[PDB]
């Protein structure tokens, strides 16, 4: 009985809470709040343990953004607080390979990182590896074959439809075949062997369109888009689906939560988050 568990958030201001929806009866938990609100952080899980990893707190009298790490105990709805990454990363992108945690681009007010640093909860502690060809934020990351990919993105100047490639044994990037379509704050990742980036912004509006990488092919291909369009959507894969929650659609805060079925190549509607957020950071376990 694995649960989908959500982070953080925006909604007016940054978000404390953290709430896990069970698939299997529908039923939303509610749990400790994160100590610190923050929106445009990413979720991971490492052995049974939940992260929150970067973002920004915006409050009504003040922004900061967060170089945190917090560990998450389903088991004791305590969260704990890790070692701190070497820069603030806000619009950050996670990917997990062997129990390590890669920390992708984001910003820290006028700073567009290209940077990338690797966690280790063994030894809590971060190190820096090689640094992504581009600056990214608002990146989409996902692990395939053992390599960790960052898709879409902003460099500071310009919204990127382009995505590159990490090697973990070779320490480097290169570049792959870039998306049809330009997207920062897509909701990117994994299933059946595929990479999905589904919503963003295009530079103009909220996309709803969704397309998949095959890695044989070396193509990207769109499959149904979804019903609403989103950026700055939670993501995550749970028994053979891809589930997309919250959300900006440019003027709504969405607490929509759609469902992708790759065997009908459809989305639906499975549930409501308690309120409507955007810059959610989402994992399963
Ligand atoms: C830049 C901006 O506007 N502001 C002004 C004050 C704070 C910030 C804001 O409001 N951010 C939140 C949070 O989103 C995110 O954490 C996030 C996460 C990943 C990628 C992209 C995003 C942005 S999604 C775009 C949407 C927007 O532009 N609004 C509301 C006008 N911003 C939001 O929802
Ligand atoms: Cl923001
Ligand atoms: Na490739």
């Amino acid at each position: 009985g694995r649960l989908i568990y959500t982070a953080g958030g925006y909604f007016r201001q940054s978000l404390s809470y953290l709430e896990a929806y069970n698939p299997s009866d529908g039923t939303w938990l509610r749990l400790a709040d994160l100590q610190v609100p923050r929106s445009g952080l990413a979720g991971c899980v490492v052995g049974g343990l939940l992260y929150a990893v970067g973002g920004r707190n915006n409050s009504p009298d003040g922004n900061t953004d967060s170089s945190a790490l917090d560990c998450y105990n389903p088991m004791t709805n305590q969260w704990s607080p890790c070692a701190p990454m070497s820069v603030p990363r806000n619009r950050i992108g996670v990917g997990v390979i062997d129990g390590h945690i890669y920390a992708v681009g984001g910003s820290h007010g006028c700073i567009h990182h290209n940077s990338v640093e690797r966690y280790e909860p063994e030894r809590d502690e971060w190190h820096l590896v090689a640094p992504m060809l581009t600056r990214r934020i608002g990146v989409g990351v996902a692990v395939l074959n053992r390599l960790l990919y960052a898709v879409g993105g902003f460099d500071g100047t310009n919204r990127l439809n382009s995505a590159e490639c990490y090697y973990p044994e070779r320490n480097e990037w290169r570049m792959i075949t870039a998306m049809n379509t330009i997207r920062s704050g897509a909701g990117v990742c994994v299933l059946h062997n595929c990479i999905y980036a589904a919503g963003g912004y295009d530079g103009q509006d909220q996309l709803n369109s969704v397309e998949r990488y095959d890695v044989a092919t070396a193509t990207w291909t769109f499959v149904a888009p979804m019903k609403h369009r989103r950026s700055a959507l939670g993501i995550t894969v749970h028994q053979g689906r891809i589930y997309v929650l919250g959300g900006y659609d440019g003027h709504t805060f969405l607490d929509s939560v759609e469902c992708y079925d790759p065997d009908t190549d459809t989305w639906s509607e499975v549930t409501r988050m308690t309120s409507g957020r955007s810059g959610v950071g989402v994992a399963v376990t």
